[PDB]
């Protein structure tokens, strides 16, 4: 064993957590929609063709906001193609994913699905092949009550009450040479500025996300964000950032350190926002939408065998293992550590596509390994993120020095009189004996200690069996104003405290 200490001080706060950091994302990609949320033949389909089993699995994650309809897809998409009578909806070539899109689901049916899972929708506008006229028309269609052509058209399409969508994305990551209608930072900043203005003139209640770089390795990384914000600052509310991780080298110790990079990356994008704030002399603070994050790598070879121009190909179907769940847990803790400036985040994506929920045609829906830490973070991670002051043993890996074995944060919920400690032990060999100073939480007791662990980091779940599942046999105990807990080697831990 090794020892680590953490102070849990009520009055050393980061910020209230915005629940939208537990968001997700559904794109018209692979089986996320067709065979994912929507499967008319299925024994568990509802009156509208939505799979009830998927609905219950999303509800259990308590996802507050879902980005839709893309993603790379949106940059070539015409929103009118997906509304009104099905017979008039055209079949399209989706150039993003080289698929035929039938438009059998469009925005009004997605809104119906979102209402059944209790999520708001973070709606994206196309700024690839389209521009400012389509952006104002879509906001009017969705949000204007009545008495104009596009509002009355929504009513005629069967949706009397406006959708009242709060948060919109200005395009999708347009910086990449593989994007439909790629734009330079100046071209994107200009069209995003002019789109943002007309959107807000239709509905001043909305807020806007301007798109950051596709990834931190782009040649234009950081330059992009600074230029785009220079063009848009007065008209927008968030800047996005995106990250995927993978373990292509089978190096568990280096893999689990990657959240340290995520931490730096968030601090960098915050710095850019605050540079442009100062350059503008603005009183407004721009926050971050971490609107794509996950592990993604396992399905890369399988995707190469998919022929173009099929309907609902099985793209991006990673099957996650236990170490992947540990890294997801470290990523969630990293989001909470930045609750002051990361207000929205989207686990990319929610069903089938690099997803915590997987489905089988005419068959079961099941929870991936990564479902569990996400569920725990969403369910028990509402409240105020506290500033951690930690003394942990550390290790070096290929790409990282001084990696703490302990990754942890506490979240205080004053209304529930609860404190939740999220902790990963990265150690591949030894348990960590965690001692938490809880002097500032008088009359708190341990409620529970949840552990996600498995002897085999490569073990996956499947429709037939779930060997990687949480248990409640964690030994956390409160004695003399100190919580002592054994964190097993390679484990995710949720130590819940409450006033009793
Ligand atoms: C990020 C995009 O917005 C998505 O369409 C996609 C899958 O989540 C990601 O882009 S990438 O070009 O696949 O990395």
């Amino acid at each position: 064993t090794k020892k680590a200490t953490m102070i849990i001080e009520k009055d050393f706060k980061i910020a209230e957590i915005d629940k939208r950091i537990y968001g997700s994302f559904i794109e018209h990609l692979g089986r996320a929609v067709y065979g994912g949320i929507y499967e008319p033949g299925h024994p568990q389909a509802d009156e509208n063709g939505f799979r009830q089993d998927v609905i219950e699995l999303v509800k259990e994650l308590q996802v507050p906001i879902i980005r839709y309809p893309g993603g790379n897809f949106v940059s070539g998409y015409n929103w009118e193609d997906g509304v009104g009578p099905k017979e008039q909806r055209p079949r399209r070539l989706d150039l993003a994913w080289k698929s035929v899109e039938t438009n059998e689901i469009g925005l009004n049916e997605f809104m119906d699905w979102a209402k059944m899972v209790g999520a708001e929708v973070n709606m994206a506008v196309n700024l690839g092949t389209r521009g400012i006229d389509a952006a104002r028309n879509l906001v009017e269609y969705c949000n204007h009550p009545s008495g104009s052509y596009y509002s009355d058209l929504r009513i005629a399409h069967g949706y009397k009450e406006p959708h009242k969508i709060k948060t919109w994305c200005l395009g999708n990551e347009m910086d990449g040479p593989w994007q439909i209608g790629h734009k330079t930072a100046v071209e994107y900043g200009r069209i995003a500025c002019e789109a943002a203005k007309v959107m807000k003139w239709v509905d001043p209640t909305i807020e806007l996300v301007v798109c950051g770089s596709s990834n931190r390795n782009m040649p234009t990384f950081a330059e992009w964000e600074a230029t785009v914000l220079d063009h848009t600052y007065d008209h927008v509310d968030y800047i996005s950032l995106h990250q995927y991780y993978g373990n292509r080298d089978n190096d568990t110790a280096n893999y689990l350190a990657l959240s340290l990079e995520m931490d730096d990356f968030i601090r960098s994008v915050v710095a850019i926002a605050d540079y442009v704030k100062a350059k503008k002399r603005s009183k407004k603070t721009i926050h971050l939408s971490f609107d794509e994050w996950n592990v993604w790598y396992h399905s890369n070879e399988a995707d190469k065998l998919i022929e173009p121009w099929t309907v609902a190909p099985p793209l991006l179907e990673d099957i996650y293992n236990f170490e992947d769940a540990l890294l997801v847990g470290c990523m969630l803790i990293t989001l909470m550590k930045h609750a002051d400036r990361v207000k929205i985040a989207c686990l990319a994506q929610l069903v089938n596509v690099i997803a915590p929920i997987m489905t089988e045609k005419n068959g079961p829906a099941w929870k991936q390994t990564i479902y569990y830490p996400f569920m725990h973070a969403s369910v028990y991670g509402r409240g105020v993120a506290l500033h951690p002051v930690i003394s942990s043993p550390k290790y070096d890996s290929k790409d990282f020095t001084d990696v703490p074995y302990l990754e942890s944060i506490a979240v205080y919920n004053e209304e529930k009189e609860e404190v939740t400690i999220f902790a990963v032990n990265r150690d591949m060999e030894d348990a960590l004996l965690l001692e938490c100073d809880v002097r500032s939480f008088e009359d708190y007791r341990v409620i529970e200690h949840i552990v996600l662990e498995h002897d085999n980091v490569k073990q996956t779940n499947s429709a037939q069996s779930s060997p990687v599942v949480p248990h409640r046999n964690g030994d956390a105990q409160l004695s003399d104003r100190k919580v002592s807990a054994t964190l097993p080697k390679l484990s995710w831990n949720v130590i819940r405290l409450g006033k009793r």
